[PDB]
């Protein structure tokens, strides 16, 4: 019978957000009528787990598209890696045309932000790039820091590869699995919270 | 070869909203860093406990493997202001089915006063069926009923209310639903990305 991975951070004040800045925490305002209550959530987009994507996939009721976000991955531990995804790191793997691939590292073990986290290095998403896969999911809130220029999203990006950002794979075993990444279906974003679950072979 | 329906509204500023309040429309902010500011009852919802009930269950408490699993969409396209019991009764309704009732309102764009909702009979006898949960194609599952006697009464049962969803495009039958909404934590509701496929994947 079938497993399924909740890979999804919580949202609420107070969690772990990009460098521990306090304008990137979500806001709840709530209003209260007898017994009817209800609430507002004010959010980055890019907050806890989220996509980003190409700016040429959206700007309709234009969003990001599910034809990816909806499929088929695959997910590595990258448990034994320090500092940075290299593409030695990941050259070996059986990584092919249209994957999308996920990368469990020591992020993973980790609850708070911290500033060192394992990202994918220019060379790894280059080669990820050049292969022309169709996403790659990294469980720390950014996939890239150290390097001026961003050039990790950007070849990525050229590429027409959609980034997840702060996925939670501790719990999930290396192999296949049947990914719904579902963003928030925000009009005319191209970055959007997204709640993400995996599902066995 | 499996087709996903995405059954989601889109959110955007100047979207149907609850009675047209122009308090409920979301609103987006970019800082030139992007924020989303909307009501937790947006466009495709899951209720909380919490919304009609002093106390109640937030949100985290819904239990995810509900969301994740069969379903049945039902055609009630033909029904006029409300769902009774007697529209429903004849139907294959089991304990812990989710059930989804697709009626004129999916044919709508704008939002309106007089929308199909599900009534109180209706709801007592889907509380005694021991559903896990019911969606409906209108931006709340009641109305004209003082005292929210639909809420409650599915409330009290543990039965999961959807709201919001968009069902024109989608036969009536079996389908494996995901129903993904943001993790939030705390909420009264929480904004839902929904997709019906039809098999399981
Ligand atoms: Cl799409
Ligand atoms: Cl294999
Ligand atoms: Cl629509
Ligand atoms: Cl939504
Ligand atoms: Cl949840
Ligand atoms: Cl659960
Ligand atoms: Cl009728
Ligand atoms: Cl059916
Ligand atoms: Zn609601």
């Amino acid at each position: 019978a079938m497993k399924v991975y909740d890979v999804t951070a919580p949202i609420y004040e107070g969690m772990p957000v990009y460098k521990n800045k306090p304008e990137k925490q979500p806001k709840r305002t709530t209003i209260t009528n007898g017994y009817v209550t209800e609430s507002r959530i004010d959010m980055d987009v890019h907050t806890g787990t989220h996509i980003d994507a190409p700016l040429h996939m959206v700007e309709t009721f234009e969003t990001i598209p599910l034809n990816d976000l909806v499929g088929p991955c695959k997910l590595f531990d990258l448990t034994h890696v320090n500092d940075r995804i290299t593409k030695d790191d990941i050259a070996h793997l059986d990584i092919q045309e249209g994957d999308f691939v996920l990368f469990k590292t020591k992020n993973s073990f980790e609850d708070a932000f911290h500033f060192e986290f394992i990202f994918v290095a220019e060379d790894a998403a280059r080669y990820l790039a050049d292969k022309q896969i169709r996403g790659v999911g990294i469980d720390a809130l950014g996939i890239e820091r150290a390097q001026e220029g961003h050039p990790t999203h950007k070849t990525l990006f050229s590429a027409g590869v959609i980034i997840i950002e702060g996925l939670r794979l501790k719990d999930v075993p290396e192999g296949r699995y049947f990914m719904v990444a579902a963003p928030l279906k925000l009009v005319g974003t191209d970055a959007a919270p997204a709640r993400v679950l995996l599902f066995d072979r």
